[PDB]
């Protein structure tokens, strides 16, 4: 079934590679933030961990390895780009999924990864015969267990607990102080606890971009390598533009493709039309770094298992913010809660600037608040934003409108964390600011508005994440 003579291997250059020392590994927010500058531009990066880094995996433990369920579904690889969702496929363990993946393999191939590459673009794009494969996608690492090991109490002391305590350990990485998935307190899927990926030859992720345009981080646990292709954040646009343009229309019947992660485009067609690719091929032991707004896509070369999360570093805030507004004109619901994020970390970082008030030990933690809350600081910039936006908002309104001291947009989803607007006849039932009037069509005297803070609160906190110390001692006691 294999064809090499009629290979399709596009031609995408390299992204970059990185090879981060131990100390740089002691600090993952740093190295990142120091990854930006060189990477950022590429959309994604393939991460190498210093030598003999590599924690024991407790999947291949037979109690899960040989015992433990996971739901597949099919992919029809001949219909990827020419032609739906993925329907159920049967239920595998790991043995059982790396068995036929290998039973899959001699009875297709009878092969290196460029082979299998060409091989792969061979059936999207120009097809002789069908060809269905299995994945095991968005498997939730609490039913299942994790790739990376958990703090175990009452055993001797191993590497495995050094390995559990690591900040590269995914299932620690969401809530480091400097990423605000912190001030998240639910155990968000895929956001905050990692989600598992099993993988067969040809198993594909299609062309996405992730929720609120989030970092990502994907870690290799075991087996064959994965392919991935990358686009730059600051094309996304023509990117999307490409697929309006590539495919008219598969973008009749479902305005909203993009989002259902079913559809695959050639780096090939995307460069003839002039968007950058960027091309990285990960092993195991071995991290993807992709980075807000920055598509991605790609495809497993045989049976393998992945772990990915999101991280939320404060130089995301800006897209974040970006993102949620996209949502609010795009009427599509949210998977988190952004101003609850940027109001804990204004919070968190006013707290720090409170604790140096009264000569408190300087830590690398408070250091890194502070370095991001001055006049010029990122932090206070992205507040700042949302408080004009508040301000404004509140403006076009409140004739008449009353307010109330303290939940989605009924019509544009937005979540209404910071305020909400409601009416007397519809109690249960609320509206973003931005869509207050269209609301109820009552009079303004049954209007009101759910308010956390008011403006001059606000404001205040602005003040506080730019110095002053009357603005800080307030919000220090919230
Ligand atoms: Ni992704
Ligand atoms: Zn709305
Ligand atoms: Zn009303």
């Amino acid at each position: 079934r294999w064809n090499p003579s009629e290979a399709c291997r596009p031609l995408v250059d390299d992204a970059p590679i990185f090879y981060p020392t131990n100390e740089d590994f002691d600090d993952p927010l740093g190295y990142i933030e120091k990854l930006r500058s060189k990477a950022e531009s590429y959309g994604i990066c393939r991460i190498v961990p210093p030598v003999a880094w590599r924690p024991p995996c407790p999947l291949k433990e037979k109690k899960i390895w040989e015992n433990s369920k996971f739901p597949t579904r099919i992919q029809f690889i001949d219909l990827l780009q020419n032609r739906f969702g993925f329907q159920t496929g049967p239920d595998f363990t790991l043995a059982a999924f790396q068995k036929y993946d290998e039973y899959f393999k001699e009875c297709y191939f009878q092969p290196k990864v460029k082979d299998l590459e060409g091989e792969y673009w061979r059936i999207v794009e120009q097809a002789t015969d069908e060809v269905e494969v299995y994945y095991g996608a968005d498997l939730e690492t609490k039913k299942f267990g994790s790739g990376f090991p958990k703090y175990k109490p009452g055993y001797p002391i191993s590497e495995a607990d050094q390995y559990s305590q690591c900040g590269w350990n995914l299932n620690n990485l969401s809530r480091l102080p400097g990423s605000v998935l912190a001030f998240e307190s639910c155990d968000i899927s895929g956001v905050i606890v990692p989600w598992l990926y099993v993988g067969m030859c040809f198993s594909t992720f299609c062309w996405h971009v992730e929720d609120h345009h989030l970092y990502s981080m994907n870690y290799l646990h075991t087996g064959d390598p994965k392919v991935w292709y990358g686009i730059p954040g600051n094309h996304a646009e023509s990117f999307e533009n490409v697929m309006k343009k590539r495919l008219p229309d598969l973008f009749e019947e479902q305005p909203d493709l993009l989002h259902q992660l079913v559809t695959q485009l050639s780096p090939r067609i995307l460069k003839e039309e002039g968007v950058p690719v960027y091309r990285a091929v990960q092993r195991s032991g071995e991290f993807i770094l992709t980075f807000p707004k920055a598509y991605h896509s790609g495809f497993n070369c045989g049976f393998n298992c992945a772990e990915a999360v999101n991280v939320a570093p404060v130089d995301w805030l800006v897209h974040g913010q970006n993102a949620v507004e996209g949502y609010s004109k795009q009427r599509r619901k949210s998977s988190l809660s952004h101003d609850k994020l940027l109001l804990g970390a204004a919070m968190e970082a006013t707290y720090c600037l409170w604790e140096l008030s009264l000569s408190k030990k300087k830590t690398p933690v408070i250091a890194r608040w502070k370095r991001v809350c001055s006049e010029d600081g990122l932090l206070t910039k992205a507040v700042k934003k949302r408080v004009q936006m508040e301000e404004e908002r509140l403006n076009h309104l409140q004739d008449g409108f009353s307010l109330r001291k303290m939940r989605e947009c009924f019509l544009c989803f937005y979540d209404l964390h910071m305020s909400a607007s409601s009416c007397k006849c519809s109690p249960n039932r609320f509206a973003c600011l931005i869509h207050a009037k269209d609301l109820c069509s009552c009079e303004s005297k049954d209007r009101y508005i759910l308010i956390r803070h008011t403006l001059d609160e606000l404001w205040a906190l602005v003040r506080a994440l730019e110095g002053d110390l009357d603005a800080i001692d307030l919000w220090a006691s919230k």
